[PDB]
């Protein structure tokens, strides 16, 4: 009968998730989350994420935050899971990507190809670096190709940052405004020298993470060493400088 | 049964809209405003507006103000959605375009092109400037090609304004009457000098926004520095000067 089939599938599906490493608390979480999706559809999607190197705990995070991932037609989801694997986002590297950019399974693959193409041939990033860029700065997939090129150029030419330190610092996730604000302030304060020609400065510049990753309060207390009120005025002055060509 | 399938179909579109970003009573606003259109037509029209870079809140505003947008065919809407994306209007900056000019979709394809062609080849605006003109001044599509050319000529030749300052000040949104009224008053008062030949004046002229964007009261108090009664007479004198020849 149909009622008995559904109970045997639920048992098969519960048993498969227990074997995959899911807790009983997580299995109920996942069963409550599925907005009318099949039990097999819930399982086929979890299996793809497990095949992508994700553990059972992060799988519950991505699916609770983004339940629309269960609505994905599975065969197209597998085809995208394969595209992302050869792109280097396997071995659980897609954990950070799904949290910020869950659209990656819905996106057009030529739009993803355009972003990797811009980074590899126009910004001269190696394949290993492009994979790390996508892993740590998923926002670059949503970024315009022009804006993203200018943002890269600012680090390489204006700031004098070599390709590895751009990737390691996760520079491309931040806004050009935040980047310009903090870099130009330090430059004019004398706390940031542009390295040239051998990539050397008189005094070593602060680390990219201590400039961008850190809070405005921490940036001003430890790196810039100025008052808060002074930087607020600087932001207004710089905004006007940009507005006027 | 048919009654149960309609309730399950309604639950799918309501779930899809909740996953997109819409929340609480903003999902119910989309279904109540509908004037006999299909259920898929509501999601097909809204899906193109989210793809154009609009957020869920202004999508409820543009469709409540202009419900006729749901009556548009999806295939003809996609054609114009693609035309506007290459024109630079899409990818987010289309909030104040449809709010002020809701007849843009129903308009003739060639009448939009004639207005774009006039700006690029006859007024010598760059593609980036033309895109900014249409975003801030959507009323230029409703205007006549002759009136719009003369309005541009007035700024470039009569007032001596270079192409960037015309675009930045949002000059083309105002009426030629308002423009002539305020420019000629200041010119005859001696508070506006025409720049030539190097684009320089003895004293710098007031800013285009302080002339046009500002209220009649503020224009007269800060820029023109005359009484209200005096400008009312000026408007009547100038109206008569225009009427003759």
């Amino acid at each position: 009968t149909p009622v008995v089939q559904g109970s045997l599938e639920l048992e098969r599906v519960m048993s498969s998730l227990l074997d995959m490493g899911f807790s009983n608390a997580h299995i109920n979480e996942l069963l409550s989350v599925r907005r009318g999706a099949s039990l097999q559809q819930l399982l086929d999607i979890i299996s793809e994420f497990i095949l992508l190197g994700l553990n059972p705990e992060p799988v519950c995070v991505v699916l609770k935050k983004s339940p629309q991932l269960l609505k994905l037609p599975i065969m197209q989801m597998r085809k995208r899971s394969s595209y992302l694997q050869k792109l280097g986002l396997g071995e659980g590297k897609l954990k950070r990507v799904l949290y910020c950019c869950p659209e990656i399974f819905t996106m057009r693959q030529q739009d993803i190809n355009d972003t990797v193409r811009l980074l590899k041939e126009k910004c001269l990033f190696t394949v290993q670096q492009v994979t790390k860029i996508l892993h740590s700065c998923p926002s670059v997939l949503r970024e315009d190709l022009g804006q993203l090129e200018y943002k890269f150029q600012y680090a390489y030419f204006r700031m004098g940052i070599k390709h590895p330190d751009i990737v390691k610092s996760e520079y491309l996730q931040y806004s050009l405004t935040k980047i310009k604000q903090r870099h130009i302030y330090l430059e004019r304060l004398g706390r940031y020298q542009t390295p040239d020609k051998k990539g050397q400065t008189q005094i070593p510049n602060p680390l990219l993470k201590d400039i961008l990753r850190v809070s405005e309060a921490e940036f001003l207390a430890r790196t810039a060493c100025t008052s808060v009120e002074e930087f607020q005025v600087f932001k207004k002055l710089l905004a006007r400088e940009e507005e006027e060509s």
